[PDB]
């Protein structure tokens, strides 16, 4: 069931999401929440 190839693309947008989601949270130096 599990498919070893879409789920490689899915850490990709986990990480893609990580990477801006926390310059939003943390509010660094763009808290455009």
């Amino acid at each position: 069931r599990r498919c070893l190839f879409l789920s490689l693309f899915s850490f990709l947008i986990v990480l893609l999401l990580t990477t801006l989601f926390c310059l939003l949270h943390f509010g660094v130096i763009g808290p455009q929440r």
